[PDB]
């Protein structure tokens, strides 16, 4: 029992998978809340509060967003020079936030900022408020997972700031994270098991 | 021990705390690595592997790169025309990285990132690798709490970019994300008890 709960402790975030696949079951309302409220315990800089997260209930308002994006990224890849048959196989990776049970947008707002006159300390705060939001994203997955709901974090909304704004009506300060597709795996995947940091951990 | 495997899944998260006084009991170096490693297995984009740890091992290395920081930090705000008083309870507020048992530094690396010809998707791509780093920084402090050890990250090192790549002799593309203090906590403390989101999650 001991151990058993000592190793639950040590899988919590082992559960989490990137999710491409849903089933069609729908999500409790109760779990997302409990599961954003979790999330927000991530860390943040004193007196701060970087994090908003968006949720996305109104189908028709997801739809007219994830729409706008599309047609911004058929443009944007289209400029490149990417041919059509290429550009559609990229776009298509978006159709899971379509298709999602649920769609949460993370936010940057500079919530408790200071104002620097400069633009180097400027930058370094906003980036600062950036990093806090990441850590509330994975908080945010984790505790979905706990709960047994799968997720999949996608940069998406990045790229496409001014429409996410426009479209939600928010302001100007409000910065979009990505998008955060959730509902019940469609096939179930056994548990991480992570390899060592190996290159990734870097000794001074 | 279905229960407690569950129950123990629920508890992760729950058990971090940005701990500020850490006991002088050494901390064991596999941990660490077990740790990085289960941070790891936070999100990154597709193809990508946004994040470097840096573990300050050399003690006087350490120092070094935090007296050239202070330094800066305290001709900062002397050129603000703060009182001194003022900026060294300021600067008093570093002290955590001197004293904690081990220091990590998380860092921000573009490799796999994606080569755009415009600033905008430049600036997005580089927004999203600082998001998973995030996401790796909520994850190593998780990691390192379900194996009975405190952490704090703190902003610090995003301030002075420059000289902690000068300190340790790291190319100009790595980015440092801040620092991650690690110990066992002076003092224990118990679970978590999330307040709900409230004001934190907008409804659209
Ligand atoms: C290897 C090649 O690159 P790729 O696999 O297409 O990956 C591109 C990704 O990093 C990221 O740019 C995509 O999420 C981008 N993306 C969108 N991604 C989405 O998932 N949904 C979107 O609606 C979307 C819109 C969009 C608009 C403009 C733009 O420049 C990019 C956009
Ligand atoms: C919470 C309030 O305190 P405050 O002093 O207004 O908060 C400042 C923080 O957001 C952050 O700017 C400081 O901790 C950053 N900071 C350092 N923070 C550290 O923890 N250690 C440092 O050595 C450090 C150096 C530093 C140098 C220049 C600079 O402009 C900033 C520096």
């Amino acid at each position: 029992t001991a151990e058993a709960l000592e190793l639950g402790r040590q899988q919590a975030q082992l559960l989490r998978r990137s999710v491409r696949r849903f089933s069609t079951d729908p999500v409790p309302g109760d779990l997302v809340e409990a599961a954003v409220a979790e999330a927000l315990t991530a860390p943040a800089p004193h007196h701060t509060r970087p994090t908003r997260f968006v949720w996305l209930q109104t189908p028709a308002i997801r739809a007219r967003l994830l729409d706008r994006m599309k047609d911004k990224w058929r443009s944007d890849l289209t400029s490149d020079g990417l041919p059509a048959d290429a550009i559609e196989r990229r776009v298509a990776r978006g159709q899971i936030l379509y298709d999602a049970p649920e769609v949460v947008i993370p936010m940057l707002v500079p919530d408790g900022a200071h104002s620097y006159p400069d633009a180097a300390r400027t930058d370094a705060e906003h980036t600062m408020f950036t990093v806090a939001v990441g850590a509330a994203v994975q908080a945010l997955l984790v505790a979905l997972a706990v709960r047994g709901l799968g997720s999949c974090w996608i940069g998406s909304t990045i790229f496409a700031a001014d429409l996410v704004r426009d479209e939600l009506d928010l302001p100007v300060d409000w910065e979009p994270l990505g998008a955060i597709a959730i509902g019940y795996a469609d096939e179930p995947s056994g548990l991480r098991d992570p390899v060592p940091a190996a290159d990734l951990l870097i000794l001074k």
